[PDB]
């Protein structure tokens, strides 16, 4: 293996491991990205399963913790703030009712904004006849969710606690993603505060890598 | 209009807020069911949204925290379960490593069994054209959610701590409804472990108080 603190497995083309990887690097913890061979089906081998009973990536070894394991990307995102963000630079304090708040958001990630972009994603691509009223139900729910981001993000500077946190962050790397699935997507035309939070966050040098290193990949 | 610590706001065919209806019961916590009817669309009304930018049930107002407000229901679960149960009857220690085995759980429970469950029962009900398919994907979907507990609750009685815990406990009002958009399901047959663990709990009348007011509100 490495000498990194954390074991991060993912899956290139997804969202949720790079989310983990923006929050590494914001935190300065060491880690080493091992790639899950989905296209293998790498994911449902009974090694992989011995992380993360799902099947799915990501999954987290914490080598500076006993080798913890953990998986559901929120929750790595989570473990790794609770624990490692002492001066508290990009999370919430736990106990205070802001982190509960936080903790909202990252579900309104996880089960809102995730679930949904993939379920238009699945029907643009993978899905094995051509429905246009599911394509459109879920390009109409994807559009719905920057409302309610939108929502709020005109209203005040972030998600949470008046700085950007692991909250806002959760959402940056679907949001880059679900742009191509949209029909003619104007980001910052169509809304406007929700635009200008994504590239502030994009352009994060702590983002900007390990996102340079996914798009690499990729190609 | 009430008097009791809690205001849940709910609708009443969700799996969701009975979720929080059995944490509110657990806890020895007094609360008031506010409806809210989703054929009616009153969770797009000025008035809830207000609460929940997200327009959708449920949502939280802690009238002992100065009228504290939240949603996601897994992200109230957390809140009431951390904040309250302080003799760790159904939790884990806030601050321990099996505190973020037990939110894995609760995000598995939230971006995995909710959604695919969810867009099963859409694509049977209420989806504007029957497609097979759909109804086929997610009937599959279902299944794996199944056979990921299974895989676990038959090694081990419980999710996490070798107790009964909210991360046990979420599952049971999406796991319950579900039964009915599958054909042919024997649950003891086919996930006897998963089976069992679910029935456990469901008897509990903490548990069996609130779900039995869902069956009437809703004959
Ligand atoms: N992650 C959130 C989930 C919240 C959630 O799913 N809320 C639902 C509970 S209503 S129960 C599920 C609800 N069903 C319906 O809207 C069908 C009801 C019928 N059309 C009628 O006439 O009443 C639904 O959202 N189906 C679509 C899906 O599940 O993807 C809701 O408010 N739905 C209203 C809305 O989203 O506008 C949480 O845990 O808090």
């Amino acid at each position: 293996s490495h000498d990194k603190q954390f074991s991060l497995f993912l899956h290139k083309a997804s969202a949720h491991g790079w989310k983990v990887a923006f929050v590494l690097e914001e935190l300065s913890l060491s880690y080493e990205i091992v790639l899950v061979d989905v296209a293998k089906n790498e994911q449902k081998s009974p090694e992989f399963m011995k992380l993360n009973p799902n099947g799915r990536t990501p999954a987290l070894i914490d080598h500076g913790n006993s080798d913890f394991v953990i998986w559901e990307s929120n929750a790595m995102v989570q473990y790794v703030a609770d624990k490692y963000d002492t001066e508290r630079k990009i999370s919430m304090a736990p106990g205070t009712d802001d982190f509960y708040i936080q903790l909202q958001w990252q579900y309104f990630q996880g089960t809102g904004q995730g679930p949904y972009f993939g379920q238009l994603v699945w029907f643009t691509l993978y899905h094995e006849e051509k429905i246009p009223s599911a394509v459109t139900r879920y390009k109409e729910e994807a559009l719905r969710v920057f409302s309610v981001l939108e929502r709020v993000l005109s209203n005040q500077e972030w998600l949470v606690g008046g700085k950007m946190t692991i909250a806002d962050i959760s959402f940056v790397s679907w949001n880059d993603m679900i742009v191509h699935f949209l029909d003619n997507f104007d980001f910052e035309k169509e809304f406007p505060a929700t635009a200008a939070w994504h590239y502030k966050m994009l352009k994060r040098p702590t983002i900007k890598r390990p996102w340079d290193e996914r798009r690499k990949l990729m190609s």
